[PDB]
């Protein structure tokens, strides 16, 4: 299964957080990285008195079950760094979101895939388009069509 993971951080050195997270993701059992997007600097969505985010997307091939993958991404969020901040609306030391898990839809207490708001977030869609321009979502909608219709501004590189 190709999982697409969104990475974000705006605290505790986002470049260090993202590099450490990518290394850890590549070492998840039964998994390996196929592609990583460019690293982008994006203005915060939500409260404006917080630093800019580093956002990226990574295609990860995995034979893990979705919940098993989530166990590992959550373990990484806990093991990595000296301090974890995960406040609603930010700031965020490190988020590893499962944006898409193959073409599957999951709606459990722990896991909602596709990510529930990704179609409204340019900082998720543009890095994904860089690495999967022909992607079609589980509901049949085309990624390129969403970007055409919504006209999300393109992103600057970190
Ligand atoms: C401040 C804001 C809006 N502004 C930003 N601005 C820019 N420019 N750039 C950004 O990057 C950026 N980020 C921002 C931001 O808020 N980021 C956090 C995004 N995200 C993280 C995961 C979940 S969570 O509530 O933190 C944890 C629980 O979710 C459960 N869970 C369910 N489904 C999941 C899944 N598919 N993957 C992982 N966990 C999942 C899991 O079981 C846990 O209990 C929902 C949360 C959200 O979107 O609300
Ligand atoms: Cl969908």
């Amino acid at each position: 299964t190709v999982a697409y993971i969104a990475i974000g951080s705006n605290l505790a050195s986002p470049l260090e957080q993202v590099n450490a997270a990518l290394k850890a993701l590549g070492d998840i059992p039964e998994s390996h990285i196929l592609t990583v997007s460019s690293f982008y600097r994006t203005p915060p969505l939500g409260p404006q008195d917080q630093p800019d985010y580093l956002n990226a997307a990574v295609a990860l091939e995995t034979s893990l079950a979705p919940e098993e993958l989530l166990n590992h991404t959550q373990r990484i969020e806990l093991q990595q760094g000296r301090v974890r901040k995960a406040e609603r609306w930010g700031p965020r030391t490190l988020d590893l979101d499962i944006m898409l898990f193959g073409n599957e839809v999951i709606n459990t207490e722990r896991l909602t895939v596709p990510h529930y708001d990704m179609k409204n977030r340019g900082f998720m869609l543009w890095p994904l388009f860089e690495i999967a321009p022909e992607l079609v979502f589980p509901d049949g909608e085309m990624l390129r069509q969403i970007l055409h219709t919504r006209a999300f501004d393109k992103l600057n590189k970190w």
